[PDB]
C-alpha cells in the first residue's frame, strides 16, 4: 500500500491520472520522481522547467555540478540526483526529442531506467515538447516498465484520449 490517490489502473503495475506532476510530488513526497531531462540537464521548459522552478532552481544548481563532473548523459540514459523539496530522489531520464531528430526506438531504453526503482511518479517520456506521440509513449511504458509506475498527465484532453484509446 502506498499514498498515491485517484489513479486509474491500466495494468498490474501501471497507473495513470490527469495531474500536474509538480503538485503531485509536493503532496506525495515519493521516493522517486522522474524528470523529463535532456543530456545537458538544462531544465528550461516542459516538466523539467516546472520541476526545477518548484525547487527554487536548486535542481539546476545541482545538475550543473553533475555535468561539470561527469559530462552529458546519453539519450536513453539517466542519473539519480536529489529530489530536493519534491521527493527523496529525482531520476533524470532522457527520452528522445523528436524535435531534435533523435531515434524514437531509444524510448524503450529510456523507460528501462524505471526498472531500477520499485515505485516511481513519472511523466510520459518523450511527450509534450519532446514531440513524440503520447499514445505510443504510454504503450512503450506499459510494455517496458515492470516496477510500479504512477503516470501524471497534466492535460485533460490527453489524458482522456490516452484512457479511451488504451488497449
Ligand atoms: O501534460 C502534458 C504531459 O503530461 C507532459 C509533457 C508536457 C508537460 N507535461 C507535464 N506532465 C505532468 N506534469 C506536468 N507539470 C508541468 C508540465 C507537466
Ligand atoms: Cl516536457
Amino acid at each position: 500500500v502506498n499514498s498515491f490517490s485517484g489513479y486509474l489502473k491500466l495494468t498490474d503495475n501501471v497507473y495513470i491520472k490527469n495531474a500536474d506532476i509538480v503538485e503531485e510530488a509536493k503532496k506525495v513526497k515519493p521516493t522517486v520522481v522522474v524528470n523529463a531531462a535532456n543530456v545537458y540537464l538544462k531544465h528550461g521548459g516542459g516538466v523539467a522547467g516546472a520541476l526545477n522552478k518548484a525547487t527554487n532552481n536548486a535542481m539546476q544548481v545541482e545538475s550543473d555540478d553533475y555535468i561539470a563532473t561527469n559530462g552529458p548523459l546519453k539519450v536513453g540514459g539517466s542519473c539519480v540526483l536529489s529530489g530536493h523539496n519534491l521527493a527523496k530522489h529525482c531520476l533524470h531520464v532522457v527520452g528522445p526529442n523528436v524535435n531534435k531528430g533523435e531515434d524514437i526506438q531509444l524510448l524503450k531504453s529510456a523507460y528501462e531506467n524505471f526498472n531500477q526503482h520499485e515505485v516511481l511518479l513519472a511523466p510520459l517520456l518523450s511527450a509534450g515538447i519532446f514531440g513524440a506521440d503520447p499514445i505510443h509513449s504510454l504503450r512503450v511504458c506499459v510494455d517496458t516498465v515492470r516496477t510500479n509506475v504512477y503516470l501524471a498527465v497534466f492535460d485533460k484532453n490527453l489524458y482522456d484520449k490516452l484512457v479511451s484509446s488504451f488497449l
